[PDB]
């Protein structure tokens, strides 16, 4: 490590520790410093011979180290993040190339591990880490985003397993939701437990947690909602008092979030969003409070109105695991370019049209708010299928209109000598007629092509995502405290007051990956050349010992 | 010659789904916020539903739900209190002016627009075309 | 026998012939050696 470590190479991890981090560059960079200046030398010989781009060196290395699958899951996020900050084109594409090659090899030898032995393989998944990098498999995977040995049946059945706990995996899913609004129903023999104790065990899954979770949640909605249209008055009665208790759950575990977390935290949308409508849910309260005074209650009433509506679209990102719409929410987000071009294109045009009809109709509005109610709202109507109107004279009317600013009504088109209007027809029907056929129709179905070709392009791994992000949804769900969300703040408050065989077989199932991989490329069956060689030197040293047996006769 | 497509459509159950439940979060999100910004007290669970669900829902096919503008407002069609069967006149301010503003209800409106009538239709259309696709494969075995 | 005549169709036998005759050479080349040695 002293010597024969390049210095280049030296320089670069360096430069990469001291400015990015992370949970493993700590570590080896830890290691490598004191070696320069469990031992785990195997570990830190595969290190070395990998940072210095030893495809076959690092190979010959990995096939020594007990735990194989850990480490080509490091190796590919090492590489990977390497590369994150590589400048140089030429290496961009080794360094990704050998990452895809070790996240290849780790699949492949876990799918053979799973295959012989599901326990010993959901063990070794489990397996924790000697202080390789401080993480096990699946948490390396994740943050190298490695979606492949997520996506594989062993690990998928594994969180499957996981996310419906004691209860069997091989449970219907009707019968269970109907036992979870029925309490009495679990002591029947409907639901099973193949995995009083019953209640315990129903109740700890984080699927029933859940269920219950969004039956809060649809029911907090509904009485929002009635408190806003029915049951909204000076003095705040008793459901909007048991409306703000509830609100005061979920604004606790966000301080939770926010403690256990950081400044990363924010880095999601839904987060954002989280924390905007707690924020505009307070901003409403104090606005309610000044009961004095009405428009106080009314800008209460408007901030809680646009609250229920951030509150509302959280339910697209709460339904995207029911495995039947997950997949399509998912890729809903693959589809803003197409909708930016299409707004960019009815923007220019709208701009275009209202300016120009503007212009030629009526002179000097000096209104702004009726300058772009004409100017952009009446277009984009448009986009509807009502047409602009006022382009015509026979349906003008001079009623709607007025002569001056004092009212509340359009300026009324310009006029000459006879009072007459003056605008011709010849131009303002053939620029509607030409505006409403480039918004209303091609566009349209432009934007219907761009998201026929995208949605068909993006299928074939829609399924790879949303199972990482169902990972993540089920990590997230068994992380905390499993308790259903209206009861949480007990255990908040309580916990405030109070707070190797799986190696060896590892290595013998690496052993016979590496039998069956050896196998695989001594399948070309080309031995017939050498077979053929073999005999015809036979014959040779036969002839030649034909010819000295005729010459010791003679 | 029907056979084959009636076959083919008991194909699209899923689509049809997705696509009612964006439609129905986008319909009551956009109506309670409109009635409570408008309105206040209504009372009337019919008139509740008739403007929260039916008004919206309307949205889909091309009509835009009306009332968020001053200028067209009409005091004539609504009632102050509901003895009659009309809907409940908009919240009126010291000097009997409208009190709701333009400038949040015109953008709202607009936005449910465009992610109810364009958006979810043509995304409609887009599955439709590649479950078509995918399903002609084995349809006539069927 | 059709599945049967559809696995053969894979003309192997080419290097079972060579095989064959591979092994008759030889034992060609064995009986001249034991000719020539019944000869001196
Ligand atoms: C209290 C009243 C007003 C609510 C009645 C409305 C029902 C239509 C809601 C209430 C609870 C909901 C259920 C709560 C939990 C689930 C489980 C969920 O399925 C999964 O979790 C799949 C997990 C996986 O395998 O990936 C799908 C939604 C469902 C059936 C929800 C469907 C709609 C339900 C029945
Ligand atoms: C300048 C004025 C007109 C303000 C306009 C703000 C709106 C355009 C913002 C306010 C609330 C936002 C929404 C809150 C919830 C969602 C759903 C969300 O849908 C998904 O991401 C589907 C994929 C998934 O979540 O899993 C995308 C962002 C969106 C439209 C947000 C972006 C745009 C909205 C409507
Ligand atoms: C009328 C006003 C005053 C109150 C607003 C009512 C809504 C908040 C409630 C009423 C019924 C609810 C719906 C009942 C059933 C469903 C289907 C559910 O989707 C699934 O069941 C997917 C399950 C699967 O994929 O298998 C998602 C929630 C939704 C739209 C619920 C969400 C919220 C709704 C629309
Ligand atoms: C493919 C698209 C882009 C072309 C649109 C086809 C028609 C809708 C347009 C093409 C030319 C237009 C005409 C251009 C000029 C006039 C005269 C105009 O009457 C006048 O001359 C106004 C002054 C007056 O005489 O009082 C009435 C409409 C008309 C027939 C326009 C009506 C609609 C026409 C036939
Ligand atoms: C007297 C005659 C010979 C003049 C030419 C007649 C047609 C060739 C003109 C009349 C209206 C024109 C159309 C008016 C509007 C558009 C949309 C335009 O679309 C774009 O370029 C991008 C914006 C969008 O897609 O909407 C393409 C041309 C087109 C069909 C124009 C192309 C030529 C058209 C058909
Ligand atoms: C007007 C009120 C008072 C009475 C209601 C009349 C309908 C019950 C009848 C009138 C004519 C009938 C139609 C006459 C012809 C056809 C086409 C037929 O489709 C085919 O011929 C397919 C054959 C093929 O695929 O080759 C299906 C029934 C339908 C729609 C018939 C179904 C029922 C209809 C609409
Ligand atoms: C809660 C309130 C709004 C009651 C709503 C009930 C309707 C939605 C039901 C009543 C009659 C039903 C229909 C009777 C006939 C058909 C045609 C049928 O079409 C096919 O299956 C095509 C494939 C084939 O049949 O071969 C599907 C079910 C449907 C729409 C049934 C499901 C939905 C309908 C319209
Ligand atoms: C791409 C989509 C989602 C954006 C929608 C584009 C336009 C239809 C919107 C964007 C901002 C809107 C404007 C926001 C604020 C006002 C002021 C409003 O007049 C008032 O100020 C009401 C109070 C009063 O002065 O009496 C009239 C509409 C207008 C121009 C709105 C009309 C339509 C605008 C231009
Ligand atoms: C002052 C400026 C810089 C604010 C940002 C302007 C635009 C970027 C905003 C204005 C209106 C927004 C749109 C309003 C509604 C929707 C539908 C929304 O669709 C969904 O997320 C799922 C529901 C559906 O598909 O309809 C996606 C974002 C989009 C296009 C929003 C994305 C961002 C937009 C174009
Ligand atoms: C606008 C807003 C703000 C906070 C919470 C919600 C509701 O969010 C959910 C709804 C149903 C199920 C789970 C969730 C959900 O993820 N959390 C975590 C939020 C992470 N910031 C809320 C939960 C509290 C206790 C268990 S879960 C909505
Ligand atoms: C300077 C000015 O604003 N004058 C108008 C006047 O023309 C109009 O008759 C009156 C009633 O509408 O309102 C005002
Ligand atoms: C308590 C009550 O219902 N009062 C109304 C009253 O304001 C209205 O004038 C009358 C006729 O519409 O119907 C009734």
């Amino acid at each position: 490590f002293s010597t024969h470590f390049s210095t280049l190479v030296y320089r670069n991890l360096q430069i990469a520790k001291n400015s990015y981090n992370d949970a493993l560059l700590t570590f080896v960079w830890k290691l490598v410093a004191n070696f320069r200046r469990t031992r785990h030398p195997l570990q830190a010989l595969f290190i070395w011979a990998i940072l210095q781009n030893k495809k076959e060196l690092s190979k010959v290395i990995w096939e020594q180290t007990k735990g194989c699958t850990l480490a080509a899951l490091g190796a590919s996020k090492l590489l990977k993040t390497l590369a994150k900050v590589k400048n140089d084109i030429n290496a961009a594409g080794e360094s990704e190339e050998l990452a895809n090659e070790y996240e290849t090899r780790a699949v492949e030898l876990f799918t053979e591990c799973y295959s012989n032995d599901e326990d010993l393989a959901e063990q070794l998944l489990v397996y924790s880490c000697e202080a390789w990098g401080g993480s096990n498999c699946l948490e390396l995977a994740v943050e190298a985003t490695d979606q492949h040995f997520i996506a594989q049946p062993g690990v998928q059945n594994f969180l499957s397993k996981q996310w419906y706990g004691e209860i069997s995996r091989d449970t219907k899913n009707w019968k269970i939701i109907l036992c979870l609004f029925i309490i009495p129903l679990v002591g029947c023999g409907l639901v099973s437990f193949r995995k009083l104790w019953y209640y315990v065990a129903f109740f700890t899954s984080p699927f029933v947690v859940f269920s219950w979770n969004v039956v809060f949640y649809i029911a907090f909605l509904l009485l929002f909602a009635y408190v806003l249209l029915m049951d909204f008055h000076s003095v705040p009665h008793t459901p909007e008092l048991i409306l703000y208790a509830l609100v005061f759950v979920l604004f606790c575990d966000e301080v939770r979030q926010w403690y256990m977390n950081g400044v990363n935290y924010f880095t999601d949308l839904w987060n954002v969003m989280d924390t905007l409508g707690l924020f505009y849910f307070i901003a409403g309260i104090v606005f309610r409070l000044h009961s004095s005074n009405k428009s106080s209650l009314y800008s209460g009433r408007v901030i809680f109105c646009l609250d229920y509506i951030i509150f509302t679209l959280r339910l697209i990102h709460i339904f995207t695991v029911s495995r039947n719409l997950g997949p399509k929410i998912i890729m809903l987000q693959r589809m803003l370019i197409d909708v930016f071009f299409f707004l960019f294109l009815f923007a220019v045009w709208m701009v275009a049209f209202g300016v120009a009809r503007q212009g030629i109709l009526r002179q000097n509005e000096q209104r702004w708010r009726w300058i772009f109610r004409s100017v952009i709202y009446e277009p984009y109507l448009a986009m509807f299928g009502q047409v602009p109107s006022d382009v015509d004279s026979t349906t003008y009317d001079f009623s709607h209109c007025t002569f001056s600013g004092n009212e509340s009504k359009p300026l009324c088109v310009e006029l000459d000598e006879h009072n007459l209007p003056r605008f011709p027809e010849w131009i303002t029907i053939p620029l509607v007629c030409i505006y409403m056929l480039s918004t209303n129709i091609l566009l349209v179905n432009l934007l219907v092509a761009m998201f026929g070709y995208t949605v068909g392009i993006v299928q074939e791994n829609n399924d790879q995502v949303w199972k990482f992000q169902r990972y993540f949804l089920v990590q997230e769900y068994c992380n905390r405290l499993n308790i259903p969300f209206p009861f949480v703040v007990f255990a908040y408050f309580y916990m405030v007051v109070k707070k190797n065989e799986t190696l060896a077989w590892e290595g013998v199932m690496k052993e016979n990956y590496l039998v069956k991989i050896n196998t695989k490329a001594n399948d070309n069956s080309e031995e017939m050349r050498h077979r053929f060689r073999q005999l015809d030197s036979k014959l040779n040293d036969l002839k030649s010992l034909l010819k000295e047996i005729a010459n010791n006769i003679k």
